[PDB]
């Protein structure tokens, strides 16, 4: 029941929910003639919503607030985005004009100001280091050094024992790494060691792209990364 690329016209966003007052959002985008879903999170913070990641650009970050606003109907008034590049900044813009506060790591908002990307507003102190965790809200967040990007955070629902790994963490039916270019191969593994010795109790791991599951998301990441290290 978890929607796919094939349930999705590109521009419109699904929500789903996963447990009590935590939702994925699912997108999609065309990249290179390809066609690929992308995950956020959302997290019921009380009367209002926590928004982890945008919908990757501005047209289904607005279709993602629409979304919200009829299948939800409570207020984002924060947003995090877990790494720099398009598909977690890009609709950042959006969420600002609607009067969300658009939250990342001084890390992430240079390295977005660098690229050119959509920069979030406020900064997330106390992530600068690896294995450092912070509370926001209902979530934590956890820098657990650098794996997919440099900067990239993971979110954990305490509540819900949910693991959002975003793109740091790849889903089972993806057998090689992605898109790598800004990636620490070789801080990776260790990166992803940290996220197990410090979530063991995660019963929900999504990833950035595709489909959930259980913590072998972690070692599955792990796997692909080494194959790809190896590559000869
Ligand atoms: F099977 C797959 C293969 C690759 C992906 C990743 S699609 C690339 C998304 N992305 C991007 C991106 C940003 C802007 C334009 C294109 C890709 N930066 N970091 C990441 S992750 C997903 C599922
Ligand atoms: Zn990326
Ligand atoms: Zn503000
Ligand atoms: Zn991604």
């Amino acid at each position: 029941e978890y929607p796919t690329v094939s349930e999705i016209p590109v521009g419109e966003v699904r929500l789903y929910q996963i447990a009590d007052g935590v939702w994925s959002h699912i997108a999609t985008q065309s990249f290179d003639g390809a066609v690929y879903p992308s995950n956020g999170l959302i997290v019921r913070d009380g009367d209002e919503l926590l928004l982890i990641d945008t919908a990757w650009g501005a047209k289904n970050t607005a279709a993602l607030l629409a979304e919200i606003e009829k299948q939800i109907g409570l207020p984002v008034t924060r947003a995090v985005s877990t790494h720099f590049h398009d598909d977690r900044v890009g609709g950042v813009d959006v969420l600002r004009a609607a009067g969300v506060a658009t939250y990342a790591s001084p890390s992430t908002r240079r390295l977005a100001e660098v690229e050119g990307n959509e920069i979030p507003t406020h900064s997330l102190e106390g992530l600068s280091s690896s294995g450092d965790a912070v509370r926001f809200g209902p979530v934590e967040l956890f820098y657990p050094g650098a794996a997919h990007s440099t900067d990239n955070l993971v979110v954990y629902v305490p509540s819900a024992s949910v693991l959002y790994g975003g793109c740091a963490i790849y889903e089972l039916s993806r057998t090689s790494a992605g898109n790598v270019a800004d990636a620490d191969l070789a801080e990776w593994p260790t990166s992803i060691e940290r996220i197990q010795q410090h979530y063991p109790e995660a019963q929900f791991v999504i990833p950035g792209h595709g489909l959930p599951g259980g913590l072998d998301l972690l070692k599955h990441t792990t796997n692909v990364v080494k194959a790809h290290t190896n590559r000869s």
